[PDB]
RNA sequence: UGGAGAGUUUGAUCCUGGCUCAGGGUGAACGCUGGCGGCGUGCCUAAGACAUGCAAGUCGUGCGGGCCGCGGGAUUUUACUCCGU
């Protein structure tokens, strides 16, 4: 069992002869704290159906986190879109400070102290969906290493 | 040792994009309120106009006087004159 935090849930809404129809969407994180997130986003004409749809999809996408006591090897920017995220390793002390979303992601893959900044389309899906990209574009030390021997 | 973003264009969406808020600051002023102290601080406007008092003197160990005193002398005659203070 993983940690689970619901990022955003929205309305959106179709046109149908007489009336609109409306769905929901869920962002929803899952995370051991110890360096495995995952982020899913789930839709349906319910909202509980809808956030419990995001856990499951979620746990089906999860990503290495090589933390290194609290924070990560190094800086990355990620871009998602019109969306860009930048993330940078701090000594402990400092905690994660990032917006509430990519917050929610760093604390559930147990990073504890990070800088990041939103940079370009502050759009929630994408920050999200950038900030996951970031991690999983995240090596240390060791994969270099192996990368580079031959 | 250092970096958080949110609201608002649509029936809904992504994007551009402006407006707006959350923080910090001030020689401040204004409203309601107002107990004590220490340390700071107080014409940002007319370098407009200014009553009155005070804000630059001191040296008699550089010099000679004037005015108000006091005291000594010359003459034994009282006026005149010398010295000290
Ligand atoms: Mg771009
Ligand atoms: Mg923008
Ligand atoms: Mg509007
Ligand atoms: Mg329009
Ligand atoms: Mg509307
Ligand atoms: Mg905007």
């Amino acid at each position: 069992d993983f940690e689970e935090k619901m990022i955003l849930i929205r309305r959106t809404a179709r046109m149908q002869a007489g009336g609109r129809r409306f769905r929901f969407g869920a962002l929803v994180v899952v995370g051991d704290r110890q360096g495995r997130v995952g982020l899913g986003f789930g839709k349906a004409p319910e909202v509980p159906l809808a956030v419990q749809k995001a856990g499951y999809y979620a746990r089906r996408n999860m990503v290495e986190v090589p933390l290194q006591n609290g924070t990560i090897p190094h800086e990355i920017e990620v871009e998602f879109g019109a969306s860009k995220i930048v993330l940078k390793p701090a000594a402990p002390g400092t905690g994660v400070i990032a917006g509430a979303v990519p917050r929610a992601i760093l604390e559930l893959a147990g990073v504890t102290d990070i800088l990041t900044k939103e940079l370009g389309s502050r759009n929630p899906i994408n920050i999200a969906y950038a900030t996951m990209e970031a991690l999983r574009q995240l090596r240390t030390k060791a994969d270099v290493e192996r990368l580079r021997k031959g």
